[PDB]
């Protein structure tokens, strides 16, 4: 599924991650925005450690959900990477929370870093009614 802009706004603070370890709801959607264009099927594979990212928030099946077929592969997040690619976001909601109590926080995705920190990031939630 493609989530809407506001659509996906709403859905994401009902499931509590407006500022959630410190992370504001805008920042989410930054992420979201770059890491997938909120679509829910996003998936890309990591030719030089063949690992794979899944879903809307681009989750890494070495540290977060296993998909059986990634070396050296740890599930602290403990999904199946297939429950990533649902058109329901609760489980990569609840993903992405786990991935935020390290301490790196929202740094541990480096696109945060390149099109998110330090900007006016009110443009992914204005409208909204959030």
């Amino acid at each position: 599924k493609v989530f809407e802009r506001c659509e996906l706004a709403r859905t994401l603070k009902r499931l509590g991650m407006d500022g959630y370890r410190g992370i504001s709801l805008a920042n989410w959607m930054c992420l979201a925005k770059w890491e997938s264009g909120y679509n829910t099927r996003a998936t890309n594979y990591n030719a030089g450690d063949r690992s794979t990212d899944y879903g809307i928030f681009q989750i890494n099946s070495r540290y977060w959900c296993n998909d059986g077929k990634t070396p050296g592969a740890v599930n602290a997040a403990h999904l199946s990477c297939s429950a990533l690619l649902q058109d329901n976001v609760a489980d990569a909601v609840a993903a992405a929370k786990r991935v935020v109590r390290d301490p790196q926080g929202i740094r541990a995705w480096v696109a945060w870093r390149n099109r998110c920190q330090n900007r006016d990031v009110r443009q992914y939630v204005q409208g909204c009614g959030v």
